[PDB]
């Protein structure tokens, strides 16, 4: 057990080298006591969530609200020792959070328990440790029985953990309270008045005289004012309060636009000697919630542009990371947000600190539930015995923060409509008031919503509760905003949460229809803001209801950030696991309503076009441009389309705002799509251009671009950098619908913390190296390590050019000093005999994370380097420092012939690409138009695989394709009958012995007393499983329809549904192109099945009525094709025109290492009777070259691999 790194710091981090183990096979007995052997358990750094790492489980007790991420019981164990320098003084273990019911042992004894999840709790450890220097053993059980929440929460110790080491005379846990009483009056004198209250706990064995010195440091460390107290005795083993007062001349008021803060340092003095010190940063600021004039700060009127936010950080899971939260806050502040309503649980310390730095208000939510529990294992289970303790803990922790403006007490409480509920609310407000008084209390209520259209009368007890609290908040109740102001003038009202509407990034379905809680096939929602839940509204309506009313303090949009779990429009739909409420997706990419809110709430000019520009030709498209400018006009490919405008409206009390005559807050057009560029220009009332924006039609996927949020991060082991992997075309325009699979490889002084795309309906695990792009983007998270250096991020996609980006990791000490931290590498790819264009100036990144654009000189480039296909590196110089620049160059293109292969239907021409990609050995994928020579029927007349030449437009050499053969070819029409046929064989799961199976293609349907052509499965035993018919053909023809004619009687009923499968050779495959009308007890039904290999085609049907059988008079299936059923696995293999040494079907790799200077080898292979083989040459200096075979109907494949690399030079 290693010793803790104590050297004098008051609070010591404790996140290092824990050991973790989840319970999967029953309770792990004995883990609590030191005697356990945990050497097999995984080592781990502490702040983490062990639910986010697991795979989404459909059967998990975690309902769809929790995101299907399993929970359970987990154990933490850490063994450690204590240095002598720390021996002989008070020691206490502080946890900032453990999700549920965590019982912590120590040295084989119980240390305590804490049910509530989101509160920091502490234990006094001083006595229990071994003073001998022997290794201690700390264990932290967590019992998170899964059905315990309404949103994803994570599990385990998801917040930092510290040891606090202090003198026996020390400040209490939160023994300091800084205020500015009557600051509103004082500021008129240009003088702030500060009052300090301090609590000192003397744990020594005897009372001692105690003194305090306090100092007020400005933001730059300059002393502002100091105070010292008269020495007074401090009793033994108890708390002795102190108090001081002072003034601050010319105070710098805390504000959103200037979040200035002061620092206070206390110095407990005993015997004329410092014995303990403490720090709390505070801020001087006055705010007033008025019942008529609305919210105001420091005497300035303001609207609370608010946003509800959950604790979850997305790819990181519930685990807290300082920069993750800071990034969320920064994105919100960019949106123009003013306040954050931390939802349904107290905020984390990092969130509070980020709000203080950035200048965002905060509202702390105590509980989601009182005594009555909303889920079986929720906090309501423990509410009675712990509500007071938890309220005290939260308010005590957060009281000093300048950002916190309001304590909230509940949300959507069932008990709010009962007398006991009123008693509970009074108790809660009493407990809150027992500690803090300079902040209103609050409750979040929804029961007043009623019908959303009329002012609902208030329930008896709800008025009592609203009178109990100081400020009242309403959920989704815009229909009461002004009515309750009239009926209760003393009330101060604000929108607790509004505009619950569902969005998905880049999805633009249903341009004109406004739904309400409607599911969709794709499991997505529209970004047009036409869609929302039943009890919510569109953001336009909710914002109009708020802007119009002066007395309303503001609103808090529900869910600024998309969070895991709670997929409301898709209850019980496994692929859907995430919310849709966010204005910013889980990864952090803003959805268009982000830009709507930016237009509405921000001041500076802007403009943003909503839909992408990759639609079909000729169709009208709904294009609407959010903006706060007075005029905007679209310009499509240089021609204008219409100059829309707003009306300079003014509210009743004179608040300016912009809006159209209709009453919409955004401008709109209906444009017939035409590929090109669509640019929007914003112009003020005088016509001067103010801002611009554009959207361009994206071409085919070309390359994967990587951009980092910030390329300089601290080497503290937890600083994060967010890297956006967006797929772009050749011109660098993000493809607006790409979804390819991106594989991330990261090496250096950092690790891949998480990867994301933000797709709500994707169950791809968060903690992995690969992730599918969604709507053309994906996110990868890299976290630095303790060691300074560099982090290299490499991302690659099949058939696309990879890319690399470097993140520089500097030391915390250097971060404050502007010194060179690194120089970015330049990537260039050119064709053969193409001179790379090296930049004349380069970006130079310093520590302190700034600066750029330094001049350079580049070393000479030989013609041999680029005149031939290959790779090489170029070096240069920089005048900023002696660090050597660097640049890589790739020289690859089109030289010679390019092959291809495929399989095809009978008669119909093969589906070939008219823009076939040209790739070569050690080359690159280059796409150009290819004219495949017009393929007639006769080419199939010869065995094996027939060749076709493809003429390429704009290249030197021509392409080719080898198409597998099916021999005979023919076409037919009106095939409805045959005199006698050998093709239509029929075999069925069950045939009633009294009924024939070959009646399904007799040619005439039996609707009357005519000969009864009818299959039937009637039996005394039930047949609820249904029945199917397998039809065989030896007719080389096409299939275009499937007509099913149904018969019913007292024993049989119609098919419930149709499901069809087919196998060529060995294994089954499913059919597409159904086009099935409504299935009912009706005369007819129809389908439009396409051509399919039909050695045997099986269609299964379930009876429509439980307890009723099935019968069919006819089933029209016509033809069959053989494609690859008769083939087998790989047969031939050759390299360099010679036998491949070391080859084998099962051997995982062939060690074909090349001497240096020997060019990469060509490879040829084939399968028995030419199964489709993906012939790919070797293209990488490292790694391997692999061959694969497509066999059967895709139900199997075989792997072959070659170890291609060059020996030492």
């Amino acid at each position: 057990g290693n010793s803790v790194s104590y050297d004098g710091e008051r609070r010591v981090n404790f996140n290092e080298n824990w050991r973790f183990q989840r319970e999967t096979n029953g309770s792990i007995a004995g883990a609590q006591n030191p005697g356990f052997d945990d050497s097999s358990w995984r080592k781990l750094n502490l702040p983490h969530d062990w639910s986010i790492e697991l795979d989404f489980n459909k059967n998990s007790l975690a309902t769809h609200e929790g995101g299907y991420l399993d929970g359970g019981i987990g154990w933490y164990r850490k063994t450690f020792t204590i240095p002598e320098s720390m021996k002989g003084k008070r020691i206490s273990l502080d946890f900032d959070g453990v999700y549920m019911n965590s019982t912590t042992y120590l040295n084989g004894e119980v240390l305590g328990t804490y049910p509530f999840g989101y509160n920091a709790f502490s234990y006094d450890i001083s006595d229990k440790l071994y003073k001998d220097g022997r290794a201690n053993v700390l264990v932290v059980k967590v019992n998170n029985t899964q059905p315990s929440s309404r949103w994803y929460s994570g599990s385990g110790i998801y917040r930092n953990v510290y040891l606090t080491v202090t003198d026996p005379i020390h400040v209490a846990r939160y023994g300091t309270f800084v205020t500015t009483p009557n600051l509103e009056k004082s500021i008129k004198e240009d003088r702030a008045d500060v009052n300090i209250k301090t609590k000192i706990s003397n744990d020594a064995a005897e009372a001692k005289q105690v003194k305090i010195k306090s100092t007020i440091y400005d933001g730059a460390g300059n002393t502002v004012q100091t105070v010292e107290t008269e020495e007074k005795t401090a009793a033994a083993g108890t708390v002795t309060p102190f108090e001081q007062n002072t003034v601050i001349k010319q105070p710098k008021l805390w504000s959103i636009d200037k979040p200035y803060r002061y620092n206070l340092v206390t110095e407990v003095i005993v015997g004329g000697q410092t014995v303990d010190t403490y720090e709390t940063k505070f801020g001087v600021r006055y705010f007033k919630f008025d019942e008529n004039e609305g919210f105001s700060l420091n005497g300035e009127y303001m609207k609370l542009h608010g946003v509800s936010m959950h604790h979850d950080l997305g790819a990181l899971g519930a685990a807290t990371n300082a920069r993750g939260v800071e990034r969320q806050m920064q994105i919100m502040k960019d949106m123009g947000v003013n306040a954050i309503r931390v939802t349904h649980n107290p905020a984390s310390p990092e969130l509070l600190e980020a709000a203080n730095k950035l200048g965002l208000f905060i509202i702390e939510e105590a509980f989601d539930s009182w005594a009555q529990s909303k889920k079986p294992y929720d906090y309501g289970r423990f509410f009675n015995a712990w509500a007071e303790h938890d309220i005290k803990e939260m308010v005590d922790r957060g009281k000093n923060e300048p950002a916190i403006i309001m304590w909230s007490i509940g949300n959507e409480i069932y008990d709010t409509t009962n007398a006991a509920g009123v008693e509970t609310a009074r108790n809660l407000v009493g407990w809150v008031k027992e500690i803090d008084t300079t902040r209103p209390t609050t409750i979040g209520e929804d029961k007043t919503r009623g019908d959303k259209v009329n002012v609902t009368p208030i329930n008896s007890y709800i008025k009592e509760i609203f009178n109990i609290v100081d400020v009242v908040g309403l959920n989704y109740s815009e229909n009461n905003y002004d009515g309750y102001h009239k009926q209760n003038p003393s009330w101060k009202l604000y929108g607790s949460e509004t505009s619950s509407a569902t969005r998905s990034r880049g999805v633009y379905t249903h341009p004109y229809q406004y739904n309400q809680s409607t599911k969709y096939a794709d499991l997505q929602q529209s970004s047009y803001d036409n869609d929302y839940v039943g009890w919510g509204r569109t953001a336009e309506d909710a914002w109009k209801y708020d802007r119009d009313l002066k007395h309303i303090a503001g609103q808090f949009i529900w869910t600024g950030f998309d969070y895991i779990g709670e997929p409301t429009p898709y209850y019980n739909s496994y692929p859907a696991k995430s919310s849709y409420f966010g204005a910013v997706d889980t990864a952090g990419f803003p959805k268009d309503i982000f830009y709507y809110y930016q237009s509405q709430w921000k001041k500076e000019p802007m403009v943003h076009l909503l839909p992408h520009w990759n639609w079909k030709e000729g169709e009208k498209v709904r294009v609407l441009a959010y903006t706060n400018a007075s005029k905007v006009e679209l310009v499509l490919n240089g021609e204008s389309l219409g100059e829309k405008n707003y009306d300079n409206k003014q509210t009743s009390w004179g608040a300016p705002y912009k809006e159209t005559k209709d009453g919409k807050t955004y401008l709109e057009w209906a444009v017939p799509f035409k590929p090109g560029k669509l640019e929007a220009v914003a112009k003020d009332e005088n016509g001067k251009v103010i801002a611009r924006d554009q959207v361009v039609t994206a071409g085919e996927p070309a390359s994967v671009r990587l951009t980092a949020d910030r390329k300089v991060v601290k080497a503290d082991g937890t600083d994060l950098s967010f890297i956006t992997a967006d797929i772009v075309d050749s011109k660098g325009i993000v493809v607006p619908d790409a979804d390819h699979l991106i594989t991330f490889n990261v090496t250096g002084q950092g690790e891949l913390a998480g990867v994301d795309n933000g797709n709500a309906s994707s169950v791809e695990r968060y903690k992995d190296n690969k992730r599918k792009a969604f709507s053309g983007k994906a996110l990868a998270i890299v976290q630095s390590s303790k060691l300074s250096g560099k982090i290299t991020v490499h991302a690659s996609v099949a058939g696309l050019s990879s890319d690399s980006t470097s993140v520089f990791t500097v030391t915390p000490a250097d971060h404050d000093k502007k010194i060179v931290a690194g120089i970015d590498d330049v990537n260039l790819t050119v064709d053969v005999n193409e001179a790379p264009k090296l930049p004349s100036e380069i970006k130079v990144y310093y520590s302190d994370e700034s600066a750029a654009a330094k001049n350079v000189t580049w070393d000479e480039v030989d013609p041999k380097q680029y005149s031939t296909v290959g790779e090489f590196t170029v070096e240069g110089s920089v005048e900023g420092t002696s660090l050597k620049a660097k640049a890589f160059v790739i020289v690859k293109g089109i030289v010679a012939v390019k092959p291809y292969s495929t399989a095809t239907k009978v008669g119909v021409q093969p589906v070939l690409p008219e823009k076939a990609t040209l790739l070569y050995s050690d080359g690159t994928t280059k796409g150009a138009t290819v004219t495949w020579d017009e393929i007639p029927e006769d080419k199939l007349a010869k065995e094996g695989r027939f060749t076709v030449e493809g003429s390429v437009e704009g290249t030197d050499l021509k392409a080719n394709v080898y198409v597998r053969v099916t021999n005979e070819v023919k076409s037919v029409n009106i095939m409805l009958q045959e005199q006698g046929s050998a093709y239509p064989k029929l075999e069925a799961t069950f045939t009633n012995p009294a009924d024939n199976l070959q009646h399904l293609n007799d040619g005439i349907k039996s609707y009357t007393n005519n000969p009864v052509n009818r299959w039937t499965n009637w039996t005394r035993t039930p047949r609820d499983a249904g029945d199917s018919i397998t039809v065989n053909f030896g007719k080389k023809h096409v299939i275009n329809n499937l007509d099913l004619f149904v018969f019913t009687d007292s024993g049989t009923v119609v098919p419930e549904k149709a499901e069809v499968q087919y196998w060529d050779g060995t294994a089954w495959k499913d059919v597409e192109n159904l086009t099935q009308p409504s299935p009912y007890v009706v005369e007819k039904n129809e389908l439009t099945f396409d051509a399919v290999a039909t050695e045997k085609l099986k269609f299964h049907l379930t009876p429509s009525v439980k307890g009723k059988f099935l019968a069919l008079t006819e089933a029209e299936v016509y033809a069959d094709q053989i494609v690859m059923g008769e083939t087998a696995k790989l047969q031939s293999i050759t390299v360099n025109g010679k036998a491949l040494e070391g080859f084998d079907h099962a051997k995982k790799n062939y060690e074909l290492v090349l001497p240096y200077g020997s060019e990469l080898p060509k490879i040829e292979a084939a399968a028995a009777d030419n199964a489709t083989v993906t012939i790919l040459p070797a293209f990488s200096y490292p790694g391997t070259a692999k061959l694969f075979v497509t066999s059967e109907d895709g139900k199997v494949t075989t792997e072959y691999s070659i170890g291609v690399s060059t020996e030492e030079p």
